[PDB]
RNA sequence: GACCUCGUGGCGCAAUGGUAGCGCGUCUGACUCCAGAUCAGAAGGUUGCGUGUUCGAAUCACGUCGGGGUCACCA
RNA sequence: GACCUCGUGGCGCAAUGGUAGCGCGUCUGACUCCAGAUCAGAAGGUUGCGUGUUCGAAUCACGUCGGGGUCACCA
């Protein structure tokens, strides 16, 4: 697989023990959710100092993203909003949601309609994932932008104090690159500041800010972090995810342009279990007779990874290791068990989405004062 | 002086000859402004084009704009306006004027308030000229950006087709540019595309746009009638003028900085007078005896150039070249006449300037329909 | 996060015993119808801060703030 | 505005008489508990457009669209 731990000194961030996962077991009165359990989600930055700020009654409000590339979400998209709506739920904070329409429309051969749209439509996948009217924030770019007397003003702020070498450092630009790319990682950072966010932070500029993300998200918020406090403000917190991993591998790269490269969440029970079984790359031996020998290999098994994510069961998922680890359970039976699990799953999921209305997903994306400020 | 012809092939543009200066008298039924007949706005770029479609019952509106570097503002700052707000009566079109307070705060050593109080207060001398409250919008980049449908959608068209390689071939960044300068050219050439102002041009989007400026301004406008036709939108139309001199001499550059840089808006009457006296550049010969016999150079001469922009009377700025260029006239008295053409006016502008309340400064910096949409 | 580099008289820049210079400026007097050239002089908060090392430090160390640059192509 | 450069089979790239290649992919059959490696083959809108120059053109000229680059430091 991937060295995640070189990752996590290569970058300078920190890891997920136990201590730290205890704490927040400790703080939230509650279990702490399997992704921190199974390590998941295994890298952090400042999450102690947000855990001291919460259990000493400050706030703190949570910001992660989604980049609207198409209509088309697979299971792996979900995983930091499944962790995120965790994380709300758990520590009862606000949330805000943003849609990088604007980057996909700089990135991909998108229409700004298009782009927008695909992050109205993907908002509903989000929305579905059990986020609360109340104290989440869902925001498209192109919109808010627009609408906001703090965003902006933000924007702004970190862009004086970004220089193209850096930003051309940190993500590889080059002047061959048109200047929206240069400049969109401050749209990016923008939201880690509460006072892009008036109409929710009453103005304020010291609400700490925790980002759950994909590890690969994080260049952008160590630029955060980093001028955060060249502009007065404190910098973003941060829980890093590990890559969810595509049918084929792992090391293989996934993406809503091939269809099984992944479980979509608009896939139907047959074809979750024609993918599974006709792609997820296994870590089983060749003959079923090797296998009982040597015992199936979970590292690589892209189904077990898939278990990893979403049997909660703890016991169960053991189980399961433990036979396909020593070659008692078959990788046949192993991918048998997966799609019992994802069926059910990716029903619900479509079930919840379809009663996401236009009048919720307007809601959700109409700024205003929320529940908890 | 400067060789303005050299510069108008140089960059591409057109003169604004005899032909032209016809029309816009035949298309208006009045008489060309002195800044027209003088030579002060002497390029172009398709006029013929925005009056053609004028004459033809055709949409066009004006575009302009100011750097509120600071509270201080002199006579020089002026020019385009005066101008501008004549092409307003005259053509009778809709205005939008562009308070780039966002691009002061990447340049100078500013914080977003002063930035924004600046562009506040300056629009108050820009009012003061006399720009019609229901056809003139004025707007601060950091306020508008934030509260409009259209504008952010089109820096971002823009941002989208045009390189850095380009600005740094146009403006001439450099990697050690923050990346809010490298994109700022997109923030002032949004104004140019009508859906910038979706509530006041119905977000339309082919209405002609005529943006008169001071030559050094085009560079903007070449970048922006270059990505035009990529992303769908006519090129805006342009009149360029000379740069007002400054007290030291033509070559030299002035500055809100440097109060005897030029004559400010604030200025007294006595200040007005101190100022010419002993600041004013001249062309007159050395003793008084060398002049009447050499007679002044006029092409120099600081207080002339100053007549000529401020001096109406055509005929009587003409007595006053005839006999300083013959030497009939001393150089002294040449700056007497200067004052008594200043200090009536400055004082004028400051008279109007302190009729605009805030509640009026208020509505024209509130985004609206305008009488001529 | 780490490291490197710079941080000056109003701005742009200079490694002590004589006169620490002005690119550029400001200012006063003279001459000129005025402005400028010129001539004659005058003035301006010196070292980003905080400790410390030496007889002495802007020139050294530590810490700190700020500008800039740099780290397994890429979000 | 001018000039230069590129523009391909789903993407990344190649200057005719034999077999226009696959970096990479897609797809079918075989073998495997499945996926992968492997083996065996199948398929895909070829030249951005529009004219034109030659017996023939993707390889030339003109025009055009689009990506990229470039022109008296600087708005
Ligand atoms: N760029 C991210 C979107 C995003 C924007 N802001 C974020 C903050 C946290 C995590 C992700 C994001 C994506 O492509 O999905
Ligand atoms: N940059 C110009 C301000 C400006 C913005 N948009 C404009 C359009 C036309 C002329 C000037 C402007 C200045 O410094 O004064």
């Amino acid at each position: 697989g991937i060295d995640y731990d070189k990752l996590i000194v290569r970058f300078g961030s920190s890891k997920i023990d136990k201590e730290l996962i205890n704490r927040i077991e400790r703080a939230t009165g509650q279990r702490p959710h399997h992704f921190l359990r199974r390590g998941i989600f295994f890298s952090h930055r400042d999450m102690n100092q947000v855990l001291d700020a919460y259990e000493n009654k400050k706030p703190f409000y949570l910001y992660t993203g989604r980049g609207p590339s198409s209509e088309a979400m697979h299971v792996g998209h979900l995983i930091p909003f499944i962790f995120t709506k965790w994380l709300q739920d758990v520590f009862n904070v606000p949330l805000v949601i943003q849609m990088t329409d604007d980057e996909k429309y700089l990135w991909k051969d998108l229409t700004l309609d298009q782009a927008y749209s695909y992050a109205v439509e993907n908002a509903k996948d989000i929305i579905a994932c059990g986020f609360d009217i109340n104290k989440t924030f869902i925001f498209s770019d192109l919109d808010y932008m627009g609408m906001s007397s703090g965003f902006y003003k933000n924007v702004v702020k970190i862009q004086k104090h970004v220089t193209f070498n850096q930003v051309k450092g940190i993500f590889g630009f080059t002047d061959s690159d048109c200047i929206g790319k240069i400049s969109f990682p401050a749209i990016q950072a923008a939201p880690s500041f509460s006072n892009s966010f008036p109409q929710i932070f009453r103005d304020r500029t010291d609400i700490q800010c925790l980002i759950p993300c994909a590890i690969d998200q994080d260049p952008y918020f160590r630029m955060t972090r980093d001028v955060a406090p060249r502009i007065g403000y404190p910098k973003p917190a941060l829980l890093h995810s590990t890559f969810f991993p595509a049918l084929q591998g792992a090391q293989t790269k996934m993406s809503a342009s091939d269809p099984n490269s992944s479980i979509f969440l608009t896939d139907t029970a047959k074809q979750i279990k024609t993918k599974v079984n006709k792609h997820a790359f296994s870590g089983g031996r060749d003959t079923i007779e090797e296998h009982r020998q040597f015992g199936g290999n979970c590292d690589v098994d892209v189904s077990f990874m898939y278990l990893t994510f979403f049997l909660e069961d703890d016991d169960k998922l053991e189980q399961i290791r433990k036979d396909y680890t020593s070659g008692a359970m078959l990788t046949g039976e192993l991918k048998k068990a997966l799609i019992e699990v994802l069926q059910p799953l990716i029903a619900e999921h479509q079930a919840r989405r379809k009663e996401v209305t236009d009048e919720i997903v307007k809601e959700f994306m109409t700024p205003r004062k929320l529940s908890f400020d």
